[PDB]
RNA sequence: UUUGCUUUUUAACAGCCACCCUGGAAUCAGUUUAGCUGGAGAUAGGGUUAGCUGGCUGGUAGAGCACCUU
């Protein structure tokens, strides 16, 4: 919830690519800074983001509370199970 | 009364005519008679596949049918 603060300010700064498909691309890429996963995603889903994350190594990674809530963490009406943070005023990937 | 009625048909069989990729959606969009669908990836563009008792040729005019003359 701390988070839930520093999310929505990255977002009117920089830029993040919300949804599992995009997420992944981005880790392929190496040009994701860190991965934010919604608790309610898919238990396999996961497993292979985290994978990705191993390998391009700083993945990182992030759990939330629920994925209906991140989604309007966002601030978006529709639901998001996974973000990658491409790159903002607040340094979210430093101390998370 | 360029009129009213009857005939003008084609068999089984055989060949051919939901899902993926690109992509990334809020000023939300697509859509049914009705509702539903969509970052667990919508519209759109290009494909793949399912099908009927659909279309074309073969079967098949030699047959069937309606008439006419030695």
């Amino acid at each position: 919830e701390g988070i839930n603060s520093r999310l929505q300010l990255v977002m009117k700064s920089g830029k993040v690519n919300l949804g599992c498909k995009t997420a992944i691309h981005a880790l392929r890429t190496g040009k994701a800074k860190l991965i934010i996963i919604s608790n309610n995603c898919p238990a396999l889903r996961k497993s292979e983001i985290e994978y990705y994350a191993m390998l391009s190594k700083c993945g990182v990674h992030h759990y939330h509370g629920d994925n209906n809530e991140l989604g309007t963490a966002c601030g978006k009406l529709f639901r998001v199970s996974c973000l990658a943070v491409t790159d903002g005023d607040s340094d979210i990937i430093r101390s998370v």
